[PDB]
RNA sequence: CGCCACUUCAUGGAAAUAAAUCACUCACGAAUGUCUU
């Protein structure tokens, strides 16, 4: 809980150092509206900056946990960022649906996990091959290119 | 000293060889994100 709070002080610091908004950080759960780019700085340097800013929350207030978690080869905490870019023009709604799609279904695996429950056929070893730390981005443009990775 | 002409009329080698084989720029821009009953 205090990694937690620690995180998020420290994230509503960077989104308003950056020239963003904060729109939701608490718990593990973030929503912020960012310019792509302003004063030298883009979109993927605040989501590096986000991910530094949990990793050293983590190390600081977890850090038994992380020592116990190296040597016994173990995944460690992770933030898992879904960004989409879209014109102004385009309505606010369809961009936070496609957010949420990003970040869930893309980043989160959530795709292979949703296809494989409704079949029933998530079994363990199916459970083994979770994906997780994962960054989906979508930039879409006026005529409606649409960049997209992860 | 005199007298006197014939013969021969292109073969062999090299017959193309390397370098560059597309380069840069633009890869969608603006309007409309609902309107009238
Ligand atoms: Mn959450």
């Amino acid at each position: 809980s205090k990694a937690l709070l620690s995180f998020n002080i420290e994230s509503i610091n960077e989104i308003v150092a950056y020239g963003g908004k904060p729109i939701f950080i608490g718990g593990d759960d973030l929503l912020c509206f960012a310019p792509v780019c302003c004063n030298g700085n883009n979109v993927f340097n605040l989501v590096e900056k986000l991910s530094t800013c949990f990793d050293q929350c983590i190390n600081q207030h977890l850090q038994q946990y992380i020592n116990a978690c190296s040597e016994a080869q173990r995944p460690l905490p992770s933030l898992s960022f879904g960004i989409s870019i879209t014109y102004h023009k385009y309505p606010m709604f369809e961009a936070l649906h496609t957010t949420d799609y990003l970040l869930e279904m893309v980043a989160k695996d959530n795709l292979f996990k949703y296809t494989l429950s409704n079949k029933n056929i998530l079994n363990e070893n199916m459970k083994r091959f979770i994906l997780k730390n994962k960054l989906a981005f979508s930039l879409q443009k006026h005529s409606g290119q649409i960049y997209h990775t992860a």
